């Protein structure tokens, strides 16, 4: 549907960046094919794809329409063979919306290198999660979007904290709009397993070692969580939903131009959830507000300011588990899906919010920079209380741990990065240059010494979390931990030949842990980036890269000596093979991945056994750890309403010991998310449905009141979701999914401080959503 539209001649590069922002579409066109060239006048209220047409008048030039995307070509009568990788000058730097694309397969991404690529030309394993994906499965947060995600697996903490794996790792590196956070521990990182997708285009993973970008972070993968943006029409929608236990959510979605020329704009977002559980006693109402500005200074300078705000609010939480595994005597436990041994009144609290504000312009150059600047607070207020301990007791009674922990983290992010072509060999290349920095500083209060609490209770089998709540007593503890991360950053991509693009780069690293431990430093650390791809046809192209990350150690991982273990560090090795159909809108990925681990942190036994540095009491050793496996995965169109996002990963990680680590995350998983409109008669009608396997998996854990290890095994399981949505009318519509259809019954948590939580039983979510 038509636009407005101002573009005066100018160079075709400004031509085709400006068409770009005025249409709200992303514009991929090869630097040297635009260079010499000027666009004709366009002006008025007009259909883009007669816009571009128009603008092109006179160029030589020719129009690829996709999706939200349109690659802009100038064919020659010579043409020698054909350079699918060609260097493409882009005009969102994030690379493609994928609000409104219908399809489950991404656009263009800059997650690997800052540098906006296609999925075939990106060296790394990326998997992405769109935003229609996230409508059609009611992906409604990021718990919901990672159990979706092929690769990916989830186990809980406890009510308020999930865990992701990936390839043997516990993922701990969240970005937001490409702007890494701050994440050491639990401290820093507050609401992170818990953002709302309300305010989200889509979420972005890349799966290995990504230092590159991320700088010092976790093995595994990086989340990077893509935000929604305003456009130059105007629109939004209500959207209202309601499922299985008095689970109720409204969400407002609103956006487009906010002056007569449309120089300044604006989206805006709220969304509301207030939810009790199938576990008993647990309740937990969200609220997310989120605001964002566009203002073009001039039309090549665009400044943007925003701030975002989610406070997540429940009631029974625990601590650690659902319950506890032995009781006193130690047989298993054996209790209801709805059993919460959380008390009535306990809360972790965890909440977050951010004031952002970026400038981004165009130089003459078709380079192109960008400044971002960030505050963000990660607060949480958690006064705990559960049942954990050895429980029940033949009598039937039980005791909990009630403590409680508040705090805050304010951060600050400046970063900076240039962006743009360059001719070399008589060829074009591109490459990107930044520079970042982050302050953040994590100041809280804890509370164990209760004052006159009695913290048993007399039924085990009918716990209510009907108990008291204790007198916190005075701070037991003074929390602040200051980070500072600096980097500088840099990659090149050479297109050596038509068919061979060469990626190098790096990250060079500081880092400081401030605070009451001894200060953790690391200087000058530098984080490799090798990688290649080979095209083998118009479809297939082959990509092998070597990536590195390290992490600073927590303070409290000495050694015998007493000496702070070396920083946790990985290199991915990957080696795979990419296909790509039907003009980018399917694509297929095969890959061969390996993961080398140096300085895990790990006990120390032989030590441990009998202290003799009086220096240290119980110190850890750094060994070495290797993950090997592979991955398949496919996302698009298969034929013309039916889309898929499918999954296949395989892993093993063991590390010095030869043992096998990680061994809760399934050595074998599988996804498949689809859904199918119709035509004719049922047009109106889509309908989905998707399955997720993983096979065995298990843990140690260790009977206490008997002395001896057991093995605790979850047997392979399958989840299947269903899902249909009927367009009753242009402006509305109706959805209904149910999950887990056959109400598998299995767990998401067994062996986490010797405790269990189960997975969600069956529900249903029915949902209509208003268009304006
Ligand atoms: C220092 C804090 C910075 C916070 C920035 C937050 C900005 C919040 O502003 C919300 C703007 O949203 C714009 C809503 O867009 C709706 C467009 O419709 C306009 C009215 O339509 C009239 C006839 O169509
Ligand atoms: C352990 C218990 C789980 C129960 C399992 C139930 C699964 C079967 O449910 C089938 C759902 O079909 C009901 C169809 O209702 C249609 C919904 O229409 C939406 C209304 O929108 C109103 C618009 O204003």
């Amino acid at each position: 549907q038509e636009v407005e539209f101002d573009i005066p001649p100018q160079a075709l590069g400004s031509a085709l960046q400006e068409f770009g922002r005025q249409a709200d579409i992303q514009v991929l066109y090869r630097p040297e094919e635009v260079r010499n060239k000027r666009s004709s006048a366009i002006k008025g209220k007009l259909e883009p794809n007669q816009a571009i047409t128009e603008l092109l008048r006179g160029t030589g030039a020719s129009v690829d329409f996709q999706g939200n995307a349109i690659t802009i070509s100038v064919a020659e009568a010579a043409d020698s063979s054909v350079d699918l990788g060609a260097t493409m000058i882009t005009s969102n730097q994030l690379g493609t919306i994928t609000e409104d694309s219908g399809s489950y397969t991404p656009g263009t991404i800059a997650t690997a290198t800052r540098l906006v690529l296609t999925p075939r030309e990106t060296p790394q394993s990326i998997t992405v999660v769109t935003r229609q994906n996230m409508d059609d499965f009611g992906l409604n947060n990021i718990d919901d979007v990672m159990r979706h995600t092929p690769g990916i697996t989830v186990s809980a903490y406890d009510t308020d904290r999930n865990n992701y794996y990936a390839r043997g790792f516990s993922i701990n590196n969240f970005q937001y709009d490409g702007i890494p956070s701050t994440a050491r521990n639990v401290g820093y990182s507050a609401g992170n397993t818990l953002s709302d997708m309300a305010i989200y285009d889509r979420v972005e993973v890349l799966k290995g070692a990504t230092g590159l970008l991320t700088g010092a972070g976790s093995l595994g993968a990086t989340i990077n969580l893509i935000r929604k943006k305003p456009t130059h029409e105007f629109k939004g929608h209500v959207e209202l939903g309601a499922g299985s236990w008095d689970n109720y959510r409204s969400e407002l979605d609103v956006s487009g131009p906010l002056t007569e020329s449309g120089n300044v704009r604006g989206r805006a977002v709220a969304a509301y959830q207030d939810k009790h559980s199938f576990m008993d006693h647990y309740e937990r109402k969200t609220s997310v507000y989120y605001g964002i500005l566009e203002f073009d200074l001039n039309p090549d300078t665009m400044l943007t300011v925003g701030a975002d705000y989610q406070d997540n609010d429940p009631k029974g939480s625990g601590w650690s588990g659902s319950f506890p595994l032995f009781d006193s005597q130690g047989n298993r436990n054996d209790v209801s899906r709805s059993f919460n041994n959380g008390a009535k009144w306990s809360s972790w609290e965890q909440y977050t919010r951010t004031v952002f504000a970026n400038l981004e312009h165009n130089f003459a150059n078709g380079w192109v920079g960008k400044v971002q600047l960030d505050h963000k607070i990660n607060g949480y207020h958690a006064p705990l209380g559960a049942i954990m301990g050895d429980w029940p007791a033949p009598d039937n009674s039980a005791k909990i741990v009630a403590q409680k922990y508040t705090g805050e983290t304010k951060s600050n992010s400046l970063d900076i990065y240039l962006t743009g072509p360059f001719q070399f060999l008589g060829r074009e290349h591109e490459l990107v240059v930044g520079t970042s920095a982050s302050f953040s500083h994590w100041e809280g209060k804890s509370y164990w010494n209760l004052r006159n609490y009695d913290n048993t209770t007399d039924d085990f089998i009918n716990w209510d979390g009907d108990i008291g709540k204790p007198d916190w007593g005075t701070p037991s503890q003074y929390i602040d931990d200051k980070t500072r991360q600096l980097g500088s950053y840099m990659t090149a991509r050479f297109n050596v030949t038509d068919d061979l693009n060469l990626f190098l780069g790096g990250r060079v690293v500081d880092y400081r842990v401030t605070g009451l431990n001894p200060t953790i430093r690391e200087s000058g650390r530098f984080i490799p980036y090798v990688g290649a791809v080979y095209d083998l046809n118009d479809t297939y192209s082959v990509y092998a890269s070597y990536t590195d990350i390290f992490m600073p150690q927590d303070s409290w991982y000495r050694d015998s000596s007493n000496k702070l273990l070396e920083p946790d560090e990985g290199q991915n090795y990957e080696i795979g093979i990419k296909g790509e159909y039907l003009d980018g809108r399917l694509n297929t990925s095969l890959a061969y991945f390996e993961i080398h681990e140096e300085n895990r942190a790990e006990e120390d036994a032989l030590y441990n056994s009998k202290p003799t540095n009086p220096a240290i009491t119980y110190a850890y050793k750094g060994i070495k750890a290797k993950t090997k496996g592979y991955e398949a995965e496919i996302s698009g169109e298969l034929a013309p309403g039916w889309q898929v996002q499918a999954g296949y990963t395989h892993k093993i990680i063991r590390d010095d010991s030869g043992k096998k680590v990680s061994t809760w995350e399934p050595q074998d998983q599988l996804s498949l998310y689809t859904s199918y409109k119709f035509k004719g008669a049922l047009d109106k009608l889509t309908v989905g449905g998707g399955a997720r396997w993983q096979g065995k998996s298990w843990q140690m854990v260790y009977n206490n009141p008997r002395s001896r290890w057991e093995k605790f095994s979850q047997e392979d399981y399958w989840l299947v979701d269903l899902m249909a949505r009927y367009q009753i009318t242009d402006k509305l519509s109706a959805s209904v999914n149910v999950n887990n259809v056959f109400d598998k019954t299995y767990y998401t948590n067994i062996g986490f401080y010797t405790s269990a939580s189960y997975g969600d039983p069956r529900n249903l979510m029915f949902s209509t959503r208003w268009d304006f």
